[PDB]
């Protein structure tokens, strides 16, 4: 992380100075902000988080709850969720403090022993270079403490409304400005029944499964029943059974159960399968009989619950009516993100982790429209995008119910899938179309930007190329260099940033306000096959090297080289560059990629940007 | 880590439960307290945040100062640090936030360029496995801050009482408890000239180079002159000089110039050297001269000063007359650490390092004394260990002042050192001979336990064995089982176990005390060479799935198994353990190794153990 551009700081870096831009906390909530968000859950907490980061935006979080929950029902991480964390800076703590899933192991009914279970399986949780980051469990309420947290420390110095249900949401396509009305209730004793009103640009549903946004607007969850019903328990309990540390899936003769091994150690989460007239003494019981003959002795049970859903989706996630939008469509002005608007079964093992990338996927482009960076006409994408992706996860989990070996390879994408790293977006106004991919075989067009170790030519630092992709709004080009590109500026990489940075025509000028860092809407990085020790920083154009922020201090981490010192860590060889063309990978500010061009097709790059940014 | 050992517990679990053993802080210095600790820099913060583990002991910390420092003049964090920081769970945020130092590159004379210089060398700056953590850049203000909320985090709710200038400490050798009388001068406004008394069983001077403490107790800083002075600048400045971000020597004609990237990647140190009618000015102008051609504009300077110090040290650390200690001498009451005590040259690359192992060499042998569960007679060796390895630092330093091969073995040698690696323990109460140092030759005794990976049976998680010893006061036992020990119970690491919890003598049965948990004094691990899917962990014994707390929960940390999935990442091969044998590596509560003993040696681990420990 950089610091101190413009004077020393004293400090923890990562509390950011109070913006002025941005209107203290009030107890009542504000009449008009720029946006609303229903719901301080993962996607409400994480759209909240991002928007925290530009103090320009007025931005404003109710929740109906009176305060933030200490314990939670969702507890898987996925690896994508997790790159996503590292992109907020916290992925970090997580990995400290979450229990990680390395293994899963299967039990089943042992054949000579009646009525007992034996280890049947084995199989590695995350296969190999998937991610750099692992599967993990913590409790979801620590997701939102850090969520809270980021929120806090950011620039807007951003917390939530609590008791406050939002009872309806109107809009007015005639209005000038602020066309969204939203009518809350005050829900604590001291205000109960107290109406409160709110006049929004843009609203967001993040209210979940019986969201009131989405019954607002119209949209309907359609699907299916609920397949199955779940009793999950949270237990403080001694057993003998061997696999209790690891993620385990347990068929027997009395009942299924799944073990999901908790942060601390010591924590255990148990779904026992079923199908409120209910105890857990009964899920105690059932799972006791399940374990046998290994022994479960329950000490404590800091919670328990019964999950029971069916898999539903809208078929649109926001107020526009046309299932198609086009250039002539009406702009939408309401979004439901997360379960508001698709709701996964149990067995999809998606938790909460695919909600949370609703919220990543529209953070940025709200930012850019309201800022007037982008065309309203880029919120289109994000219910084309999101609504699509959704239902063909939908689509594929509904066959995942079950030749052998199209079953392994069933089971092998389900693990990319709950990996949350299978999310491919087909062409579209952001997403190319991949004529050039074999310039970088390994960055899919239109899937996440899948990291690899480089070596930062200023200091020699071994750090992950994706890693340069942050929660801050802004888009990334991943340069990487022709073989001859640092002998030869007349073409290759140095003439594209050139033209970067000299040419009028060029994205990063036409879009770039005026006044701000070069580097503050396009970040790019620059990657040379070349050994480190072999770039010549001195000899570089200043927009590798860029001054920024009130001393025009040099920004040092533009550059990077290969892993050159150990064996197959080539990013150029891992990642499938054409070593001599070169590629330009262009990167959303979501992390995923939107383009993968020649380094020498300026006018590509320029008329891709002219297509949804304002000048 | 682990917590939920006695209940679902909300928030961050790195906050403990307040001990109800500890009284509140107060406004006002209590009048009788266990430790005394004087002054809180790197020193006086390490012994505080070990001591505040322990709320059955009444600690107190002074500081003259009115409060913590925001910018301190130390900022290299060796490598023996790092691991050091992360058995206080904080070097993962160090890491995230400092300035690693990857390479250092040396700059001379250019031969054909007149008064100009030029790149001459580069040399990895951590040799290849020499330590997991890399060598680091972080303001000392930072260090002071984690060391501060560890301290208010743990069961202690311990915070130092700001404002005390300490004026003199007298010893009463015929006092029956607290026979330590502190004086104190109340620095604040406030209470301006106040004085207040303090009585102590042990004090410990961590009050830096103009210790009064030491002065007290007649112990005197004995060397040589300030060897050189040096002028040290914080400075956010614009310069093309390309090395500027990594740590550099600089030989010019016009003078010698280190340069420190700092932590952020903006700002950075310079030490110019010289040898107070000195200015920031003309350093700047000296830095630049000896940059030329290379142009160093120099934007801000958060901070400046003089370091010149020659390298002094008592001849003894303690209240103690005789020279060497024998069973017969008085007991010490009153201890020197730091730079009280010890103060090395620039040169020789200490920092601050050297400074808080004496602390952590102190801290646990504290504790044990107060406890009654180790005989007074073992705070002696923390002088004749501490001040001897001390002076022998200073003795190499003394000749590292300037054949060719030779001269790269004093430069490999000064690495170690610089790393804080180096610190070799001679035989004593504490540290064995090493006669059975082939059964475990990766383990020197008398050195610090090199950790390497390993793989933790009950979940598969790759961890670090030798972060298993966390800043908590236990002595680590490290069994690395023979080859057949598994398949045959009848002796090896399994018969050391039965050992261990069965037999009255043993070292674990007679000092632990009654209701505690098994593992509260000895924290033992055990290493099979055999994959982890060949540990059957529910036929091992209770001693190594050991239940604890409250609830009797079960600690599934306690077996291992190597990295066999990574071709050379075998623990048994990476460390030397004799395969066929087997191996117990005794390791301190400072990460030292003590003893490498035959897993059949029980009555030499009892002795061990009775040799200083109390039943
Ligand atoms: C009983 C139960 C048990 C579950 N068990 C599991 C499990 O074991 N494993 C698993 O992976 N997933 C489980 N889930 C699902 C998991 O909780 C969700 O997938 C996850 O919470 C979805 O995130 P989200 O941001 O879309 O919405 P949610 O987490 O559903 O949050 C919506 C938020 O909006 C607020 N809100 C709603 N309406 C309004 C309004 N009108 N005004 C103001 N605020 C409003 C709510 O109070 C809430 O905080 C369970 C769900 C339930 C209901
Ligand atoms: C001007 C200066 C510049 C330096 N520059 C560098 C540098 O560039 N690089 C580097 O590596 N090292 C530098 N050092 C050395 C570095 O600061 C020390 O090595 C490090 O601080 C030693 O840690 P310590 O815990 O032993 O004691 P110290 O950090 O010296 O702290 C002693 C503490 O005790 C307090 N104290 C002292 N006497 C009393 C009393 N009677 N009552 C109450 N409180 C008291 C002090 O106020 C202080 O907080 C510099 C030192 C000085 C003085
Ligand atoms: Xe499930
Ligand atoms: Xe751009
Ligand atoms: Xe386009
Ligand atoms: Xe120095
Ligand atoms: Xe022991
Ligand atoms: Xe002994």
């Amino acid at each position: 992380m950089q610091f101190h551009l413009n004077g020393f700081r004293p400090g923890n870096p990562l509390i950011a100075p109070a913006s002025p831009l941005a209107p203290a906390h009030t107890e009542a909530v504000p009449s008009q902000v720029d946006v609303l968000i229903v719901g301080c859950g993962p996607a409400g907490l994480t759209l909240a988080a991002q928007l925290a980061a530009f103090p320009d935006i007025r931005t404003c979080i109710v929740e109906q709850k009176e305060g933030p929950m200490e314990l939670g029902q969702a507890d898987g991480i996925a690896c994508r969720t997790m790159e996503m964390f590292e992109a907020f800076e916290f992925a970090d703590s997580i990995l400290k403090e979450a229990c990680w899933i390395n293994d899963v192991t299967f039990w089943k009914p042992d054949p000579g022993q009646p009525g007992r279970i034996a280890r049947h399986g084995r199989v590695q949780d995350t296969e190999d270079g998937l991610s750099e980051f692992p599967h993990v469990i913590l409790n979801q309420a620590r997701v939102h403490d850090h969520y809270l947290e980021r929120m806090r420390n950011s620039p807007s110095r951003l917390e939530p409304h609590y008791a406050r249900r939002v009872l309806d949401v109107k809009v007015d396509h005639g209005a000038a400005d602020y066309p969204v009305t939203v009518t809350l209730e005050r829900c604590d004793a001291a205000h109960a029944g107290q109406i409160e009103t709110v006049q929004a640009r843009y609203v967001v549903g993040c209210d979940g499964a019986r969201s009131n946004v989405r019954r607002a607007i119209g949209r309907q969850l359609v699907g299916d029943s609920a397949n199955q019903a779940w009793g999950v328990m949270d237990v403080l309990a001694v057993t003998d059974f061997p696999d209790v540390r690891y993620k385990v899936a347990i068929q027997s003769e009395q009942g299924n159960v799944l073990i999901i091994p908790r942060e601390g150690g010591h924590l255990v989460r148990f779904y026992v399968e079923m199908d409120r007239n209910i105890t857990v003494e009964q899920l105690i019981a059932t799972a006791q009989r399940v374990l046998h003959p290994y022994k479960l002795e329950v000490k404590n049970v800091p919670w328990w619950s019964v999950y029971e859903i069916g898999q539903r989706i809208c078929a649109k996630y926001d107020d526009v009516v046309d299932a198609v939008a086009t250039p002539d469509s009406p702009l939408p002005r309401v979004f439901i993100a997360g379960d508001a608007c698709h709701t996964h079964s149990p067995k999809a093992g998606q938790g909460m982790n695919f909600s949370m990338q609703d919220s990543f996927n529209l953070g940025w482009k709200l930012a850019a429209v309201l800022r007037k960076q982008c065309a309203p006409e880029l919120l289109h994408t994000y219910s084309s995008e999101r609504q699509v992706v959704a239902q063909q996860l939908i689509d594929f989990d509904r066959e995942w119910a079950k030749d052998p070996k199209e079953f392994q390879k069933y089971f092998e994408q389900h693990g990319r899938f709950t990996a949350g790293v299978g999310t491919h977006y087909a062409p579209s106004l952001l997403t190319g179309q991949a004529k050039h991919q074999a310039l970088a075989s390994g960055f899919t067009v239109g899937m996440r930007f899948h990291s690899a170790p480089v070596v930062r030519v200023c200091d020699a630092k071994p750090v992950q190329l994706g890693h340069c992709g942050k929660a801050d709004g802004r888009w990334r080009l991943y340069a990487f260099a022709a073989q001859n590109d640092l002998a030869q500026p007349e073409s290759g990489l140095l003439a594209l940033c050139r033209f970067l940075e000299g040419d009028a025509a060029s994205p990063l000028r036409r879009f770039t306000p005026a006044g701000q860092d070069i580097d503050s809407i396009f970040d790019l990085r620059a990657v040379f096959p070349q050994a480190y020790t072999e770039v010549a920083l001195e000899t570089l154009p200043a927009l590798l090297l860029p001054p920024k922020g009130q001393l025009g201090m040099i920004d040092y981490e533009k550059v990077f080289s290969p892993d050159l010192k150990n064996a197959g860590q080539d990013i150029f060889e891992l990642r499938g560059i054409d070593r001599q063309q070169g590629a330009l990978v262009v990167v959303r500010p979501d992390q995923y990629v939107a383009q993968v061009l020649p380094l020498g097709d300026h006018a590509a790059l320029s008329a891709y940007f002219e297509s949804f940014m304002r000048a």
